[PDB]
């Protein structure tokens, strides 16, 4: 089965679409080799298309059932309900694209009769009808990324594949339930997405740490989503299906699965068709949920096929690592190499080849790596961190250009411990939200796919919460992580660490000034930048905040507002 099938018409774009870094008078000071950053468009789509483009062949063996079967037991323990035509709409991103029905996002958040009408419609629609195939838009993502090295330059731009808004609403209303509880506890604690940064930390090194002669692998499976089939998708319906659910809403997830999920025509910004899909879905609801499943289902059975010893995974949508029990460096590397084979008869070959890691540390996994440095005591603190050469890239791109989505403010919320968010993204935005007096302006992000709107005036309280108070005060990072950093600066031409701790006690200086939050602000994100440091209490704030949602499921291209 082909993953897709093209008919010729192009991906094309819904409106202008940049390349090049735009720049402005702030770009200088983050950053100077603007050529090696850029943004995907529609016009290496094509490129992309034959990468995705594949046959899939699946053999299903015993392990393959049993794993299966397993999962399916502690499914049928969910009880899920049905979401009410106003629960979703609520959910329902404020700028997210519109309906090719006379209604957008703002209709359907607002409750209009128009919007709501029309949406009871699609949802009577999808119970009559289980067969006639949903239509869905194919566009080619806009995504910022440093160049170089070997890698063809630049990579082609990532799709998206998504139903109708009022389709949409209709998934939240069948599935946002189930895909928001059902993981969990068909993985327990192998989904990833119900943990904070710290909480995935803590389960990583404590699972290292429960093995004898720990041993782990990342395993990269080559465009994911392409790897998808229609048995994978049937399977995923199958599962959801054990929950306890209405009536109405399993024809309404047989009717998802059977006209949407599984497949269905695709067609670009002008209305032409541009072929089929018999793959995942990038913008679906279940993505994230169907993608985790899948996943873990495959790798668990793999670790079977391959006899590996004490087996612990974590998986977070098509990203998998495992950590172990080491039978030798010579039975690790052979190990693998079956783990290997069966995922690819599973359809799930690899990118990357996996190689066995005898060090926590090296392991990279959901794009970031364990780490260590030391709190106020002077004890070891492990923390979550990353190369910031994307993140710094896209500081750049967002320093010159508003955007849907803040990327830096997403880092600084989810790498507030590390050394590189801490000196430079903290220092560069709160300076220019500073001499724009826009602190208290809300700004969306994303969070395991989810959108957030957040002031930024509130990061205090919300690192604290999410992080504790040591992530105001870590200090003597491992040379390892160091070297990193400064190595991307050079690379990417952005000052050394030393200018960003000389523009911190300015930045720091400037909002003890502004009194009220914004002195909170200076006090507590920049205390790392002045010599004779603080006390830092907890703020008490951050007991008030809610935080309910932010780390339970994944979301991705699910379409999915929560604030
Ligand atoms: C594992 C995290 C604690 C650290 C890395 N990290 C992520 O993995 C993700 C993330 N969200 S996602 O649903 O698209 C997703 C889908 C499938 C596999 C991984 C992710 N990963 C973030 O959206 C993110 C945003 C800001 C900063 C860090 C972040």
């Amino acid at each position: 089965s082909m993953s897709y099938t093209w008919t010729g018409a192009l991906i094309t774009p819904c409106a202008a679409e940049e390349s090049k870094l735009p720049i402005n008078a702030l770009s200088n000071s983050l950053l100077r080799h603007h050529n090696m950053v850029y943004a995907t468009t529609s016009r290496s789509a094509g490129l992309r298309q034959k990468k995705v483009t594949f046959d899939r062949l699946q053999v299903l063996d015993d392990h393959y059932r049993d794993v299966l079967k397993e999962m399916k037991a502690k499914a049928s323990t969910v009880k899920a309900k049905l979401l009410s035509v106003e629960e979703a709409c609520k959910l329902t991103p404020p700028h997210s694209a519109k309906s090719k029905f006379g209604y957008g996002a703002k209709d359907v958040r607002n409750l209009s009769s128009k919007a709501v009408n029309h949406i009871h419609s699609v949802w009577k629609d999808l119970l009559e009808d289980t067969v006639t195939p949903i239509d869905t838009t194919i566009m080619a993502k806009n995504e910022v990324f440093c160049v170089q090295p070997e890698k063809g330059g630049r990579k082609p731009a990532r799709l998206i594949v998504f139903p109708d808004l009022g389709v949409r609403v209709c998934e939240k209303m069948a599935l946002y339930d189930v895909v928001s509880t059902l993981p969990q506890v068909v993985m327990g604690s192998s989904y990833g997405f119900q943990y904070s940064p710290g909480q995935r930390v803590e389960f990583l090194v404590n699972t290292w740490k429960s093995k004898k002669n720990p041993m782990g692998f990342s395993y990269d499976t080559r465009c994911f989503d392409s790897t998808v089939t229609e048995n994978d998708i049937r399977v995923e319906e199958s599962i959801y299906q054990c929950c306890d659910l209405a009536p109405e809403a399993r024809q309404a997830i047989k009717s998802l699965t059977e006209r949407l999920y599984i497949g269905g025509p695709l067609t670009n910004s002008k209305g032409q068709n541009c072929g089929y899909r018999r793959c995942r879905a990038s913008g679906v609801l279940t993505t994230s949920c169907g993608n985790t499943l899948t996943c873990y289902l495959k790798a668990s059975a793999a670790c079977r096929a391959a006899k590996l010893q004490d087996c612990t995974m974590l998986v977070n949508g098509d990203d998998l690592v495992v950590i172990c029990e080491s039978a030798g460096v010579q039975e690790d590397a052979a190990s693998l190499r079956v783990f290997t084979e069966a995922m690819t008869r599973y359809s799930a070959p690899p990118g990357d080849p996996p190689q066995p890691e005898y060090d926590l540390e090296l392991i990279t996994s959901c794009s970031s790596n364990v780490s260590v440095a030391h709190d106020a005591s002077g004890k070891r603190v492990y923390y979550l961190t990353r190369d910031p050469t994307t993140p710094l890239a896209r500081a750049a791109w967002e320093t010159a250009r508003h955007t849907p989505v803040n990327s830096w403010l997403g880092n600084i919320i989810m790498y507030a411990p590390t050394l590189w968010a801490r000196m430079i993204l903290m220092t560069h935005f709160f300076s220019i939200l500073l001499a724009q007096e826009q602190l208290e302006k809300a700004l969306d992000c994303q969070i395991y796919g989810a959108c957030y709107s957040i002031e930024p005036l509130d990061l205090p309280q919300i690192i604290e919460r999410l992080h504790g108070l040591s992530a105001f005060s870590l200090h003597s990072y491992s040379p390892g992580e160091i070297n990193r950093v400064a190595s991307c600066l050079r690379k990417l031409g952005v000052p050394p660490l030393r200018v960003w701790r000389h523009r911190a006690r300015s930045v720091r200086a400037r909002l003890l000034s502004q009194g009220g939050r914004a002195a909170t602000c200076g006090k507590y994100l920049f205390n790392w930048a002045v010599k004779t440091k603080l006390k830092l209490t907890p703020i008490p704030a951050a007991s008030q905040l809610d935080l309910s949602g932010w780390f339970v499921a994944g979301y991705s291209g699910g379409d999915i507002y929560h604030s």
